[PDB]
């Protein structure tokens, strides 16, 4: 249960090697029904989200608040990480996670698409800890690619991370874990969900104000 799987497992994990995976997170009957929302986004044209902006990504994403219609089942998701996060209240390293952004919803078409390496938090933007949930059913990467490779600061491995369904993912957002997003061949989906840290959110915003 989440309390048990947050003291016992994600607690000791972040604060050992600052990278965290949880399989079978919600179950095959959730996961798939999560899958069936996200297809629905993306069949009715729902994935365009600064398309109307002047500058570049090759995915497709939307935010979702989690409440509505269709939506549900990704905000149970959004509850259920909340929960976790909740659980380990205090115990995550140096941070105080007061607060956290809607769920990013990000399609990868599968012609190769991936996504250059990069750092989620590299100014101190309030973004403490990295939450993506995977809903791919019977992904293989040996064909169908798409992993996430991190490359953690103080390892001398990186780290591989298949899209594999019902996976959740935990990291710290800074510059301790860059990663990408190898190319995908086949349609490869992602909900990513930041957490806030509270003090590095006030230095921001006063920063943003001085
Ligand atoms: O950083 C990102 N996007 C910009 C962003 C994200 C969240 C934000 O929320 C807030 C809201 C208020 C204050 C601070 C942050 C803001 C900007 C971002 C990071 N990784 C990825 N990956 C894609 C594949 C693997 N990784 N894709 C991304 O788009
Ligand atoms: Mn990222």
């Amino acid at each position: 249960p989440a309390l048990k799987l947050a003291l016992e497992y994600i607690v000791p994990c972040m604060n050992k090697h600052g990278i965290c995976v949880v399989d079978d997170f919600l179950g095959k009957e959730t996961g798939q029904q999560i899958g069936d929302e996200v297809r629905a986004l993306h069949d009715t044209g729902k994935f365009t989200d600064g398309q109307l902006v002047s500058q570049i990504r090759g995915d497709k994403i939307t935010w979702i608040e989690g409440k509505e219609p269709g939506c549900e089942t990704i905000g149970l998701l959004m509850s259920s990480m909340d929960d976790l996060i909740r659980h380990c209240n205090g115990k995550l390293g140096s941070y105080k996670i007061n607060g956290r952004t809607k769920a990013m919803v990000a399609c990868y078409p599968g012609n190769g698409t991936g996504y250059v390496r990069h750092v989620d938090n590299p100014n101190g933007d309030g973004r403490c800890v990295t939450c993506i949930y995977y809903l791919n059913k019977d992904w293989d990467a040996k064909v169908s690619g798409g992993i996430l490779r991190i490359f953690p600061e103080g390892k001398a491995q990186f780290a591989d991370i298949e899209p594999k369904f019902d996976r959740l993912l935990f990291f710290w957002s800074d510059r301790r874990n860059p990663h990408e997003v190898q190319p995908a061949y086949a349609t490869r989906y992602a909900i990513t969900v930041w957490y806030f840290d509270a003090d590095e959110r006030a230095r921001a915003k006063v920063k943003y104000l001085t």
